[PDB]
């Protein structure tokens, strides 16, 4: 039982597939080993895990950040004053535009290594909506049919930021405000990597799927018209309802999730209210079959 | 070659048109071999004025392999072997084969060819669109057809004359298929016959399947053959599709047709 598991650290899963609430812990303080191996394991099973009711500095946060890795802000985002590691999830009451992160994706993974967490933290947030869901690309590989894993396993795919910031943006009409999101080079945003199309963990060791439909172009290779129904298949196999989560935010509450083994998406269902959170990116590694 | 036939493409895919040949005759080896050879290259042949009698119709078409009728058409008197695609002037409804297919593909060993013969059809109206699934194959991307080649299809009769027992009998053949004659790979899918992707779940197999149905029916796969009274064709039923046009409502429309037998569909 999770209670006789954890010695330093309470933890409280929150579905059966992904998502754990840990308490038990300050994190305006330096964490002592056998206290982070504990919260580095929960992050490595539970892959999004949160603590409520943290109320921490800038530098705290970014204190706590740095024992998953160094810090990579990724280069869409506007810092606060003083603090480039800190950037913001700011959405002013009154504005209209296109909200920040609504498809289901994981961040940045246009970059040739792409972040391996982020570490989110709620500074104003309404009382009710903007939740943010989450889920699994470990149980989204693993639900695969043995004939399909066998048919996509070895494939690779093209990632580029071109509908984010790139040439097919700045081609239409929602735009981002300027509350939180940087003016971009367009010849950035076209920019393409290939990435393998099923991932090995680097910290669990575990297969996941890694595909999205925000950043991923085509499978390398195939045409638009042999890639298109490949993946929009694993996109609707991936945000299957019972493979998420749900969390709900408060003030104070700091989120950790996988950048590489889950996918994530805003809920926009908060207009006329403000809502600030802060992130701090973790960097990753190539990522690797 | 042909020396001994002339022989005119009709496209740059499928399709060929054969004269300086009378098939009311037996035919020489020599003969014989350049229409094979034909056959094989271009996948579906026809011969115009070609006046032949049930007999010789049937003599032509045992030297492709067996006569065996495929199971659900009617026989014309007298001869087992020869069947009907006939619509009355008078006729309304839909027409037999109107969606693109090959025949009998829930059989797990469907025929090899098919030998048609005009009787009486309109001036104009009643087309029979061919396509290549050589084409279909050799048109996908190196990456598709590594990532597709080693999966295999359930087909079975349920939609034609199934629920929707024999017509529900399952049978497994390669998505893709060694042409026993050419030698030449080819897609073998269907939307008539076709079930699932074996070893997949429906939410799997739907869409990639109706990706490759998409796909092999591109008009640029395909060619068109108007008929003609006389006119004899045959087709390859292994390495085309074929669909009729409904385009003839209220004209008499008559062509009859041996089957071939084949072998079992292999990779
Ligand atoms: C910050 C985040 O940027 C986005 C991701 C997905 C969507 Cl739909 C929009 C944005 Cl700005 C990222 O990818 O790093
Ligand atoms: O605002 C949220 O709930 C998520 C926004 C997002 O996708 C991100 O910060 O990367
Ligand atoms: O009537 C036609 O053009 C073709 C009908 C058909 O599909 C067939 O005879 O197998
Ligand atoms: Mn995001
Ligand atoms: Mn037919």
């Amino acid at each position: 039982p999770l209670s006789q598991r954890f010695e330093r650290i309470a933890v409280q899963p929150l579905t059966g597939v992904l998502g754990a609430e840990i308490t038990g812990v300050d994190l305006r303080e330096p964490l002592d080993d056998s206290t982070w191996n504990e919260i580095l394991d929960a992050f490595h099973t539970y892959q999004v895990i949160y603590f409520p009711g943290q109320a921490i500095t800038n530098e705290q946060h970014i204190a706590f950040s740095r024992r998953f890795g160094p810090v990579d802000p990724v280069p869409l985002l506007k810092s606060i004053e003083g603090y480039p590691e800190v950037q913001m999830i700011r959405r002013e009451a009154n504005e209209s535009g296109r909200v920040i992160g609504d498809d289901w994706h994981t961040d940045s993974t246009f970059l040739d290594a792409p972040p391996a967490a982020v570490v989110m933290r709620a500074i104003d947030v309404p009382e009710h909506g903007g939740d943010t869901g989450f889920l699994s690309m470990y149980t989204a590989w693993e639900t695969l049919s043995p004939t399909m894993q066998a048919t996509i396993e070895g494939l690779n795919v093209v990632h580029s930021a071109t509908r984010v910031f790139g040439s097919l943006y700045q081609a239409q009409n929602r735009r981002f405000s300027n509350t939180s999101v940087k003016v971009m080079d367009v010849d950035a945003g076209d920019r393409e990597t290939v990435h393998p199309l099923v991932v090995t963990h680097p910290g669990s060791g575990r297969k996941g799927l890694y595909v999205n439909q925000v950043y991923c172009q085509r499978i390398e290779g195939m045409t638009d018209a042999e890639s298109k129904p490949l993946l929009q298949f694993l996109y609707e196999h991936a945000t299957r309802f019972d493979f998420t989560c749900r969390v709900r935010w408060k003030k104070d509450q700091v989120l950790v999730w996988d950048n590489l083994c889950t996918m994530h998406r805003a809920v926009p269902d908060y207009a006329g209210k403000f809502r600030y959170l802060t992130r701090t990116t973790v960097g990753g590694v190539r990522p690797a079959r």
